[PDB]
């Protein structure tokens, strides 16, 4: 009963949390095996920031300007390398705290759980979702460059995001783990805006599910509709166009509703032609779109970690 | 920026959840030194339920009747007593993760994170607010019960929270970890409803400063009102009387924006009467009243844990 927006359990993110320090510069890094990863603007200058060569800023660097500190230790760092936009910071001890991980690479539309922390320190957890302009609703403040996203599949953390930079109006953007940004965007000081964003259909469709689920009815309608026609009405609202993957994607919870999935549909096109006449659906005013279809059958379901 | 509902890293609080099965009950435990916390209605059968005599069923079970795992690991228990509405599971291992932690009653109108658990296995967190009507409007499934709720402090876990029930609105109840019911409530199978609730003045005025200090101003206006005539429009709306304690509680963040709060109070006096007309704040079409002054402070200020 009840549903909320839902982050994984920090606990084995919050043992690689590491504060890198290089020069005048502290954030975080994320300490696994003997790797610290972070973000390779630590090697500037407020100065550098405009416009900076990494390559060349990192040659006149050396193993020791890298100052990294796991609580009240210091590590010592032995090695050094950049990919892409992050930096690998070997160092002489391996995380006793390290998790089972991967690294992977999101699509949009696909959730996760950011750790945001300042000086190597966590501070709370939140959901968010890479959105189809590759940008994220989060809450970074000054400090909190290499915080990452990540999901949990029963003891294997994924990790999925490391955070660099603020984009107009309050949102956010940053890397994969191999230091591949999300979006078009480069780690310098200038001036970038992000593409227009759209609402993520098949997410909206998974909370219709929930909603149901959590016996919030009064949307449905008695009709159906194709593919086609439903996407006709999405694209008049900037929603992103449905494809038969989504329809398939939503089978099982359409399964655990009796509602086919292009019933749903159809109770969403009147919604989005009609708005919602000052009526909420699991206690919001508007149609939320940062649930997946995994989310809603996990939280639904109660699927565990450990 | 930006500003995102936030719950505290969970991390010392997963190494205190362990599971705990007595008959064909199974439910999760909060294992803190030797001592496991769980709520006392593990002890009862179905039949139980309807009016259980906890003292009596208590007698008739043995130390080895309360199966206690903690992962793959079985603690022994050498001895039980009752508290209240919590049952306390004396074991032969003290807990080695156990965190400098406080246990404290929450004041309604307060937040704090859920750590939802099934079978000691930790799989989510989020924020809740305890309501005025004293109860949370969490995420619990079958299994949930024994999940706590806490704050954290820098590096102290002060439990307020033990989740025990769901209500027939959707919301839930539980105790402190004393063992004392939030609210009129009871552990046992009988009809149970939420009181009126009420709206918690106080925390919307927080957000609405929070959406100020993220850029988002466009429902500030030029007009002030007496506290008076607020509360005059507030009460009509069923939410909680503005007290002179609430508008100096607010000073850190009308000193922030510059905004004083009866300044602010007209701004929310003419969204209660007039509405959004189609506009967001934080992204929300509602007004939401589960962030705490503390909370937007510690959001926007970047305050760490550990
Ligand atoms: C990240 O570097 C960080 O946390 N660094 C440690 C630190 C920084 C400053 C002071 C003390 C310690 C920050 C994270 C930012 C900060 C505010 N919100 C965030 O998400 N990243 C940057 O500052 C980023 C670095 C660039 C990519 C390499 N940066 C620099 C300068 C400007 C912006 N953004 C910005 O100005 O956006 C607009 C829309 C123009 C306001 C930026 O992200
Ligand atoms: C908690 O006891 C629990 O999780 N126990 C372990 C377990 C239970 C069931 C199956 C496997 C394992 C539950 C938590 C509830 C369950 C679903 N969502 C929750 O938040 N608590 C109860 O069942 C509670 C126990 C009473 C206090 C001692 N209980 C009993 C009887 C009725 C209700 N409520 C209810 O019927 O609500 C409506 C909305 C009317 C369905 C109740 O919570």
């Amino acid at each position: 009963s009840g549903f909320r927006k839902m982050a994984f359990p920090s606990g084995k993110v919050e043992g690689c949390m590491v504060q890198v320090t290089c020069g005048t510069t502290t954030l975080n890094g994320l300490w696994l095996d003997d790797v610290v990863y972070c973000p390779r603007h630590v090697i500037c200058t407020s100065e550098d920031m405009l416009n900076p060569n990494y390559e060349d800023l990192l040659i006149r660097k050396s193993n020791h300007n890298f100052l990294v500190q796991a609580g009240n230790v210091q590590l010592r760092v032995i090695g050094h390398s950049m990919q892409n936009c992050v930096l690998k910071l070997k160092v002489d001890t391996a995380n006793p705290k390290t998790p089972k991980y991967k690294f992977v690479r999101i699509q949009p539309g696909q959730t996760f759980s950011v750790l945001a922390c300042y000086n190597g320190s966590p501070s709370g957890v939140y959901q968010c979702a890479m959105r189809h302009n590759f940008t994220i609703k989060g809450s970074f403040l000054n400090g909190s460059c290499g915080s990452v996203g990540f999901n949990i599949d029963y003891d294997c953390v994924s990790f999925c995001y490391m955070h660099h930079m603020e984009l107009p109006s309050g949102v956010h953007a940053g890397t994969d783990l191999e230091g591949n940004f999300y979006g078009p965007f480069v780690d310098r000081q200038t001036a970038q805006a992000a593409g227009t964003d759209t609402t993520i259909t098949v997410n909206v469709l998974a909370w219709l599910y929930a909603a149901v689920i959590n016996g919030d009815r009064w949307f449905l309608n008695r009709f159906t509709t194709t593919l086609n026609d439903f996407n006709l009405v999405a694209m008049k609202y900037n929603y992103e166009p449905l494809t038969q993957d989504h329809v398939d994607i939503l089978g099982p919870l359409s399964a655990q509703t009796g509602i086919a999935v292009l019933d749903m549909c159809a109770s969403l096109k009147e919604l989005l032609q009609n708005g919602m006449n000052g009526r909420t659906i699991l206690g919001s005013a508007l149609l939320e779109d940062e649930f997946t279809p995994f989310d809603v059958v996990r939280q639904c379901s109660g699927v565990t970690f450990q």
